[PDB]
């Protein structure tokens, strides 16, 4: 045999030396992916639509003798919409309406604001032209991530959100492509990794260049965006797949070895760790991870994800459950205690949060719905009247020829009324 | 010998090209420039607080032995405030007043909701644990970028402010540390270009890792932004200092030779272009140039910039001058027009935008942030992510009761299951309650 998850313990002298290693695992050195990744994209930059025919069919093992067997016809999607079942259908719809209807609402657009004085502030809002968006091929793709950027894009008045999708070795994910079509994606591209990320912020013959590159992505992805910022708008870099367990211990072990499966499932460089002050719960846990791992479809995956970066750690109390939580910074924290309110406090560098025993974190992978923002430019514009630029002009006349920037003064200067 | 104004007419068959050489023409290459920053960068995350010193004493020419010689303490910022003058300092304070104000009414704090299943959603948040400000050396640094900053760090509780203030030759510019005071800045450290950037992205011995780096900037401060991207939170990076004026010919072109010199005097890579339909206008702007240039106290950097980058560009109408205006894509636009609000239809790529005649863009420099609307009670109704917003962190909470696991539970399952998640189904599964189960 049965597997044996990692334990750590806080109350060792050296805890703080394995915990950062834990948590800096290099599967494939960051150095080894950089260089692979500077390579793509230079490489779609130079020949473009070659570039990227070529490295679809070698790193999503697919046969493409050109660019136009790529492209994925938004028709597509509207078949994908059909072949969904009742129920996943009604789950995308309802989630939809729900995030359509909450971004309508908070979508902000030009406005004008006039001071006693008859000066104008405001700001000229406009959507971006075009949003691409990175949604990782096969099962392991959310379809929230999907409605949850490409509808906000066209609620703002993106014109055209152009999607990535790789197919590896053909395989389409028909619930993901049906969220796309329900999203209102215009335009589907069937690549990925760091090739697709520069064939969206450079432009190739087929592929667009966009404004902005947004979703959730691999190791490749991440590192590719990284990169391509300043070329294009950037959303984040999201990272590694990983969630937090904090546990007083009294949940269930099976959920809790459940909660841990449901990230480490996602793909082999998860991380899944939990922390509590119980050691009779985590000798529980560990069980029940021995006997839950054989039974679950993507056990291969999840063994590999847990051996790598797993682990459940004693601590002595909520006070160091807390400290340790903090130090490790998660992006997903379960809060699996009585008091949840009461624990949070202490774990300010944590991501998102869910709290108490009913909450399972799968339950962000599949939100079913309650931004803009995001998806518009703002030129920021001053019209001064002849008295707001008095007002305004005294202080900068001050400040300006008191470090000898005398141009900046006499601009001002000039429109300064005298006093009565 | 007056100055003559370089002068372009769009009407000419070269103008494309003569234009695309006047924007884009470099001094050190982007490879030698990004080079060193990586060079740099590399340095200090390898030897820490020696690279730093080393950097410093060759590129600011400082003679200082350890690090511990470019710390400035507390007290020296008090000790600039009461350096200045009082009319300097009052205006330090109003400008300070009105950006605090308007923060005040914009900061937001934590929440939660309950849903009428009994399940709580809201948003923890909290402040930055350090905020890191860039604030360029000498006398071509604007105060209004470190009230700017430091003050909406403060206001959303952020508990250390650090600020990188590169003294060339230990030359201090006592407004700015003024400002500094003023504004709640907790350390200093006399540090500047990519290495301050690296030292404060990535910490050494005796600076401190921040969570967040912001301010204005030189070319190689913008590249070591652009590559510690990821490694810490960043700002806007602000690109190189310029103005494009587009003007109708209905302003006095005196006003209008000083707001390119207002830009002309930052640096001598500064790019200051006017746009006219109006031929006689322009004459008379190359005239008030002439006439006003030989007595600005920066007059010699004025006339480096003009001369590198300036220019007075001839256009046939209106929508050429947008045309012009918008392959100059301007961060800054000056739309000195009688109708601005007619000009702004056609102009597709611009930053921020100074409007009228009444608004020169030295006001931007001084009161506003870089494209940040100017702090008015007003202007506070209308919300943005910059300000108090960045230098908080917001965690969303979820805390579902028993009915609300089951309701989303199902919808989690369908879904997971669907796409052979089953860990992802189960973990969603065992939450959900069926009553009549004993
Ligand atoms: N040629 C250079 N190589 C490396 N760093 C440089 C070079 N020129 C300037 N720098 C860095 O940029 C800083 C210049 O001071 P700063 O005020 O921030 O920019 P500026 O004065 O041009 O507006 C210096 O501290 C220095 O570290």
């Amino acid at each position: 045999a049965p597997f044996a998850i990692r334990r750590l313990n806080a109350a060792d002298p050296d805890f703080g030396r394995h915990l950062d290693h834990l948590l800096s695992w290099e599967s494939v050195s960051d150095d080894s992916v950089n260089q692979r990744v500077l390579d793509i994209i230079a490489a779609v930059r130079s020949r473009g639509d070659a570039a990227v025919v070529e490295f679809t069919q070698r790193f999503d093992g697919l046969q493409a003798a050109s660019m136009a067997d790529l492209i994925l016809p938004r028709e597509r999607l509207e078949l994908a919409l059909t072949r969904i079942t009742v129920a996943q259908r009604e789950a995308l719809e309802v989630a939809a309406e729900r995030v359509r209807s909450y971004h309508e609402k908070q979508k902000q657009g030009s406005w004008r604001y006039t001071e006693a004085d008859g000066t104008v502030l405001g700001q000229q809002v406009t959507p971006l032209d075009r949003a691409g968006l990175y949604v990782p091929g096969g099962k392991a793709s959310y379809p929230s991530s999907v409605l949850m950027n490409a509808i906000p894009a066209k609620v703002a008045g993106v014109s055209e959100v152009v999607m990535v999708v790789p197919t590896p070795r053909g395989e389409i994910n028909e619930i993901v492509l049906a969220a796309a079509c329900i999203a209102g994606v215009d335009r589907v591209f069937t690549i990925g990794g760091a090739q697709a990320v520069a064939a969206l912020a450079y432009g190739t013959e087929s592929v667009p260049r966009v404004d902005k590159i947004v979703g959730p992505g691999n190791i490749y992805v991440a590192t590719a965006k990284r990169h391509v910022f300043g070329q294009v708008g950037i959303d984040m870099i999201a990272g590694p797949s990983e969630i937090l367990v904090v546990c007083d211990g009294q949940t269930d072990p099976d959920w809790i070895a459940m909660d841990l499966f449901s990230q480490a499932e996602h793909d082999e460089d998860a991380q899944s760790i939990l922390v509590s002050p119980d050691a009779a719960f985590l000798d529980r846990v560990a069980d029940s991870i021995a006997r839950l791992l054989p039974t679950m479809e993507r056990a291969e995956i999840i063994r590999t994800s847990l051996e790598g970066r797993g682990a459940l750690i004693q601590v002595a109390d909520q006070a160091q459950a807390c400290a340790v939580a903090n130090r490790i910074a998660p992006e997903h924290l379960e809060l699996s205690v009585a008091d949840p309110e009461s624990w949070l406090p202490e774990i300010r560098h944590a991501g998102a949060i869910f709290m108490g025993r009913y909450t399972a974190e799968a339950l962000g992978d599949y939100c079913a719905g309650p931004g803009v923002y995001d998806f518009q430019k703002r030129s920021s514009i001053i019209n001064c009247s002849a008295e707001g630029a008095s007002v305004l002009g005294r202080t900068a006349s001050v400040l300006a020829r008191g470090e000898s920037l005398t141009a900046h003064a006499r601009s001002a200067e000039y429109r300064i009324l005298d006093e009565k």
